[PDB]
């Protein structure tokens, strides 16, 4: 076809940078602040492989261990994006268990999630690793990558490679 709309959720925990990438990605800035409370569908038309596709970003509010994911929150979702902190031990944890509770929503569709660690640039305040983080990764069969809001590449490598992955489930 000559293009494709998809839409993918962001997740992650309160201040891991979930709209400072999407914004990085969209409008190819860093925003100084932006509305931590809010949920917004971002847009992007962007080439794969030579496909067009339309692509939805929905930059969600952030979740914790005591957020639910009900089947209906999963309606026109293509595929999700879970994103931690490398600077932040409680996002990590708590990516985990979002991880978990979003398996549970999705059942076994056939639909990508990775997951990515972000704010990299931030050497000095650093307390997961790469390696914490590709292992966790593989034990899902998840695609992994680090991201810089700050580096606009690293956004784009975020995005493309979740259309990737949904390519290769379709
Ligand atoms: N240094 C740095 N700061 C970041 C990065 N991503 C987000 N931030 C900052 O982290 C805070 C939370 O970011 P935000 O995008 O609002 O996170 P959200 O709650 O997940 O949407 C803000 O002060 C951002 O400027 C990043 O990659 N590097
Ligand atoms: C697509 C989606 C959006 C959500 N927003 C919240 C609250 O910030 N939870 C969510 C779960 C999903 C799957
Ligand atoms: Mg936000």
């Amino acid at each position: 076809p000559q293009s494709k709309s998809r839409k993918i959720a962001i997740l992650g925990y309160r201040s891991v940078g979930k709209s400072s990438l999407t914004i990085q990605f969209v409008e190819g800035q860093f925003v100084d602040s932006y509305d931590p409370t809010i949920e917004n569908t971002f847009t992007k038309l962007i080439t794969v492989n030579g496909q067009e596709y339309h692509l939805q970003l929905v930059d969600t509010a952030g979740q914790d261990e005591y957020s639910i994911f009900p089947q209906t929150y999963s309606i026109d979702i293509n595929g999700y994006i879970l994103v931690y902190s490398v600077t932040s031990i409680k996002s990590f944890e708590v990516i985990k268990v979002i991880h978990g509770k979003l398996l549970d929503m999705v059942g076994k569709v056939q639909i990508p999630i990775m997951l990515v660690g972000n704010k990299k640039d931030l050497h000095m305040e650093r307390v997961i690793s790469y390696e914490e983080g590709k292992a966790l990764a593989e034990s899902w069969n998840a695609a992994f990558l680090e991201s810089s809001a700050k580096e606009n590449q690293t956004a784009v490598d975020v995005f493309r490679r979740i259309i990737l992955e949904a390519e290769k489930l379709e």
